């Protein structure tokens, strides 16, 4: 009951799921509290945002998965099976004999909390 | 009955709202497609995440609001009303005569899309 209501602004909305991502349910994330995958952006003080759904490509910062493993790192598996940690222990090393080495998502958005 | 710190590297549930934030509905965000508030993190290619709910403090990267304005930069209003753009056109200049200059949120998490 107003003398002349022009707009009803009492409750807005926020689509966080679509804000940082944009899928119904195909994205993965992990709290960064250490220093084993800083290559992705987790440097003991941030929030990693990976998208588990599409298949990235060798030579890209993606999360690899094997036997239930997960590590962000640009690795090549087509020419040969080799991974290269970037957080700090840079060292190109082979994993297995072409058993099961494939990325789970296709990206890793680093959320740097800046206040 | 297992008092453990955390030990968890999986989450079938996608709580994005709680993932990057942690409130029922008190956070604001804006797409970065230009170069007027890079100080916050918007550099024509990213996603800004501010929390509109608490009152930040002068000398902090927060979003200021006046008469319906929105700017990100460390400004001081207690000693004197002074604003300072940091994106690139730095220019320490006063705003008004202590009319209405106050921050809307209390933080600005920069989400750098790294793929």
């Amino acid at each position: 009951a107003f003398p002349s209501p022009a707009a009803d602004y009492v409750e807005q909305r926020i689509d966080l799921n679509q804000l940082l991502i944009q899928h119904p349910s195909a994205t993965y994330f992990v709290k960064a509290s250490g220093d084993s995958m800083i290559d992705g952006g987790i440097s003991d003080g941030d929030l990693l945002i990976v998208d588990s759904a599409i298949t990235a490509s060798h030579g890209d910062i993606v999360i690899a998965a094997v036997d239930g493993e997960f590590t962000v790192k640009k690795l090549q598996l087509r020419p040969t099976v080799q991974l290269i940690p970037m957080n700090s222990a840079y060292s190109p090393i082979t994993i297995s004999s072409e058993d099961t080495l494939d990325v789970f998502g296709v990206v890793i958005h680093v959320v740097k909390a800046m206040r």
